[PDB]
């Protein structure tokens, strides 16, 4: 009984995971940094399908064009080499001084300027390289004090922001989605957008919103004490899950990026059973960060368990979808009701309907219980396989 | 100095508010149940504008229509005598144990029938006594285990069940609109739409959008740990704010309903400069619970400061805004500058502009501080009156 | 592969546990009154060794002495049928409006002093009916704003209420031992003595510290968002965790009492692990409520959900310590040097030791990897059984 | 009405404040380092009584004793240039690689050998420039995982550390005393000690509990959501209050280390009631960082509204105790009776008493109201000088 991942699984990792040289906000590199080339041929080892990165991630901030190309000259023979893909790229808007007050809501216009066209030239490499999916973490957009961001007009220059580069993809003729990635906060005291249900909101506000999707975290969304697996399936039913971000937090603190499996575990149950139930297609991507503490080889001990664990939920998860007994219990809890429209005969029958009101029996309905618990009792027993 | 509530403020209260009898999982009341006549004329003496009820709170669940008609001449009757209105009014669909899976996402079907049919009978009688605003809380409507609940078929039944009240209403020709209200958790588990960002986002997907928009309450984003004003300007750049729940909360807990004022007072300062700067024109309706330490002299003690807290931090709010030396401290921490298009020059413009990024300064950009210390420390002297 | 309690596992309930009705802040009960000899019949057939109580679970607030004694003696047969224990009782200081300022730190005198008569009353029954701990929760001690409590006053009141418990005891020559219960918040804005740490520490200062230990619940310290098993560990290592209250809770909101193993799966893990190799010898207490979805079927559903998930994490944490490969990577991240004394050389020693600081080779030191992560993925699988 | 501090305030900064240069877990420093004799000279200007320091603040880590005898030489000067004093001195033992398990309960001994050989270094120059207290914050102590620490073997090398540290204390006849700040989490997943209560609770087990009391921060309780001012009433109860880290923080999320009166401001009001009541007579220390949003000059303005806040809520808290009509409404909520001993009588009176329980008329006594509400918008009133 192994769980070997392989390239069908569709496992990605950012650059900047595998290669986190921990330090912290109150400490120094515990690691030396990675070649990107390193990180490639040892990724593909344990089984991954391909990697992403931020643009400084592989060419360094400041760069002349004649490193950069070779930046990319030598990226490029490490994924020929390995079959590796790169599935999405992104902006680094965040690390820079420059960006302190926000990148597309800097109060400094020229700030604001700066961070578009520093996309755009990173959209037209991700392209080059075969992206599909284009990823906006807007980390430092937001404030730690009231008066320092009107959001009305942080909003106008957010959507001004993402029109200017659908306008551009849209021009180029470039077959490339969005993917606005939320967080409540840190490092920014609030971050604009903090929610998936706050960034699919936004979307609608767009000129062109079928370019645009979500890109959740599952750390970030826990970070506010939300259900992962309830903003997914919202996510789900807008039909705007572009990208996934998989790792692990524990609970409503500083954003962890533990590897995926760790922190809510049964969280990360219902999250794969929801992923696979609903034919999910994208990258499964890992955004997490192996602990300060360890070294090389506890990197990689740690990006393989990020797929070990994954694979184990989708066995688990898929054994209790299948199990008679749970098809029964699934009835037993009217499941099957639920999926069945309240009001199919329309307004005017509910209307004249004696059953739904004037005859409704209202202590029978109550008296009946759900059954919910052994329901999730037989969950439990298929997680910890005691079925 | 002092801080006198007319009706012309607008200040409304729920009847169930100074109505709690205090109740809590632990307790029992520790005061007897308020007549809806008396509560009407006590929040008229108090400069109240007009009072709010769920369908339960006004007619005793299970009245007979020769009751219901009793209960409703009474009332009105007592509105007739103090001048006040009924701007909102909701449905009770989480008190009956019949509505322990939810409303309108319970899994039995003819549960949710029956929910449609107590919602649609009760906006018959809010239109009668002149509401605008129709409240949806679905505070039932979530779970407390994964299995319980497939969150798409519980999307598409709330779906389901706000286009049917969509058309109702449009159908008798009524001048109502629709305002869901976010919770994220409590009574159950995890609630569904669970903040403002949720439910702003699912609206984009009802046949008629332009009936719906959200009622926010401060407690509710703020047992996410989120910022309530930014929600609310998000709310307001969407065109959405319908109505607004004002109470105070202490942090990630329980929803304790505080008055106005308790809980996060920067927050409440931050939160009146934006109404009162976007020209919020709703109800200011105060949804909070007297603690249930007190006796009904604390129960309008309590009321009482929910309106005096509005008007302080009315007062101190508009004192920052006309500061000259506060507009000086904006202009000097680029307010200005937010509000001013990135490029409006358009796309090719900015591409073709070397000062937006061949030939940008970073360093002389990240160099300049944002003065947002400064500015912070205006706004606490300005609400602590030190200043 | 089964797992069936016996009496011998020392699982244990409170009579308020299976026998909550479902009232919540928002609902009705959904369910009606179990006689506690009902409950003791089915807790004994599921496998359980014995119950506890409140005083006012057991007799009637305002019970006779006739009708007080009348419900101990039925108590008592069950008891004798089944042959269930009575390990803990507990006082009611909560439900009835008399404690909405407390019990032992109400500021009315004469509330407290009628606090201590009711608590007495039942240490008398309790010592009649075999219980060897008392627990104390005091969650009606503390405030919601911060003029209404005195904290330096309040803990002088409660110290005075647990030392004159405590001459009680001794001048009966009673063998019970008291146990403080912490919780955060809720009912109470904020509760005095709101977590294990706060109640060893106040315990140190009565005037018998030996009698008086901690009930430490699982849910409540995660109301906090603190770690349980590091704060079992503390109580372990005082020497003072005399009772535990097990169940779940997701995260930081409202008290949830899931059935133990919902909630924090992991935390549940490593809390097995703890009280199992700590040779923890008292009672298994479930401290949960089914929630108010279910009927009679789904309580007893849930109740032995608790003790098989218990017995699971049992069996999982042991073959996770019986594991060679386990042992060794423990040897690997050097939880045997934790084990070993700092400086058993002696203060002198140390100091003279040039190989602790003027030549040590702190970058050595700095770059030997802990191996956490691969120790973490064993215990992962070994608690899913891929392993 | 200005609020302008002099050294007689007792006013102290870390050099690790002000001297923050703005690098966070994504980004970096947006400030030039400030040598300690700026910071020194500039906090003397602006009303500062002291300042602090860790180790490493003061001399570069590995700095030869030729340098450290420099380093100090220098900072005497500016001390004896400004009259500046130095309270209060602590261990950097988490910023260098060799501490990423941490100092004192490292896994690796002689990782712990090493912390207590460089804190015993820095105790000596403590001494020598005068600091009453020494600080020890732990916050590399703890785990992100739960195999990788046994906390009763932790808490075992933790007592070691202190006890050596507190004999090397006495038997140089050095008049210090420890301080032990507690931390929940951030940077290690868990933190051992996470509390105010857990501190406390710890050192009535060291040998010489009288050398050892706490330094609580602000901020690091409100990550735990729990109540500042109730936690520093119970270390002033236990006599244990030698020092205090003043900043604001906005609930629970990352360590923000705000300015003082930023975050929780009312939280911040009866704190400043509390420490001026109750006599507090140690350092207000400052434990905050600029945002890095802000250059050098919002570095010296933020320090400067710490001191301001600080004075305003002074203001206003004796302004509400001075009140006649606050120390009525504090009679009518019975603080006078809370203030008086139970059962002064003696617990055989009280069994006597039957007004105590037979005769009690609990009736009448829950029905008598708290008017805790009036007595906080009284409260209220005087906090926003509306009064
Ligand atoms: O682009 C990203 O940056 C952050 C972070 O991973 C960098 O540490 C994150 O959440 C992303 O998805
Ligand atoms: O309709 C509502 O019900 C809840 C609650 O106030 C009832 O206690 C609330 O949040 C509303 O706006
Ligand atoms: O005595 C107790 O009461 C509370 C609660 O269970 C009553 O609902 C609890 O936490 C105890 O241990
Ligand atoms: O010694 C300390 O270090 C931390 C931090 O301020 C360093 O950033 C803090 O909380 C202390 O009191
Ligand atoms: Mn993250
Ligand atoms: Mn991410
Ligand atoms: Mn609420
Ligand atoms: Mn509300
Ligand atoms: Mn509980
Ligand atoms: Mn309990
Ligand atoms: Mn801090
Ligand atoms: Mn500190």
């Amino acid at each position: 009984m192994n769980y070997q991942p392989t390239p069908e699984d569709r496992f990605t990792f950012g650059l900047w995971t595998v290669g986190w040289q921990g330090r912290d906000p109150f400490g120094d590199a515990t690691r030396r940094a990675l070649d990107p080339v390193e990180s490639v041929q040892r990724l593909a080892e344990l089984g991954a399908h391909g990697v992403t990165f931020h643009d400084d991630d592989l060419i360094p901030f400041g760069s002349s064009d004649s490193e950069r190309e070779e930046h990319v000259k030598r990226f490029r023979q490490a994924l020929d080499d390995t079959g590796m893909k790169v599935p999405m790229a992104t902006t680094n808007l965040f690390t820079h001084p420059v960006f302190k007050d926000g990148g597309f809501t800097a109060n400094d216009r020229d700030v604001r300027r700066y961070a578009l066209r520093k996309t755009i030239r990173n959209i037209d490499l991700a392209v080059e390289l075969g992206a599909e999916t284009y990823v906006a973490w807007g980390g430092r957009e937001g404030a730690e004090s009231g008066g320092a961001k009107d959001v009305r007009d942080a909003l106008d220059r957010m959507k001004e922001a993402f029109d200017l580069l659908g306008e551009y993809v849209t021009s180029q003729g470039y077959d490339i989605r969005f993917a606005i990635e939320p967080k409540p906060n840190e490092p920014r005291g609030d971050i604009l957008l903090p929610t998936v249900g706050h960034a699919l909101a936004f979307i609608e506000r767009l000129e062109r919103p079928e370019l645009y999707g979500v890109n959740p975290e599952v750390g970030h969304e826990q970070m506010a004490g939300l259900n992962f697996p309830h903003g997914i399936a919202q996510a789900l039913w807008a039909g705007k899950l572009f990208h996934i971000d998989l790792n692990g937090q524990n609970g409503i603190k500083y954003d962890q990026d533990l590897r995926f499996g760790a922190g809510d575990l049964r969280a990360a149950f219902w999250l794969v059973d929801l992923l696979e139930s609903a034919g999910y297609s994208g990258p499964r991507h890992f955004d997490f960060k192996p602990p300060r503490t360890e070294d090389f080889d506890g990197v990689w001990a740690s990006a393989a368990g990020c797929m070990r664990n994954y694979l184990i939920l989708k066995e688990r998860a898929a054994a209790f979808r299948a199990d008679p007994e749970v098809q029964e219990a699934l009835r037993a809890s009217r499941l099957d009701e639920l999926a069945r429209p309240t009001a199919a005969d329309g307004l005017q029958a509910l209307l004249d309907d004696r059953s739904a009101f004037e005859e409704f029996d209202v202590d029978a309905a109550a008296a009946r219980g759900m059954a919910f618990e052994r329901l999730d009792q037989l969950a439990m027993d298929h997680l910890l396989g005691a079925r």
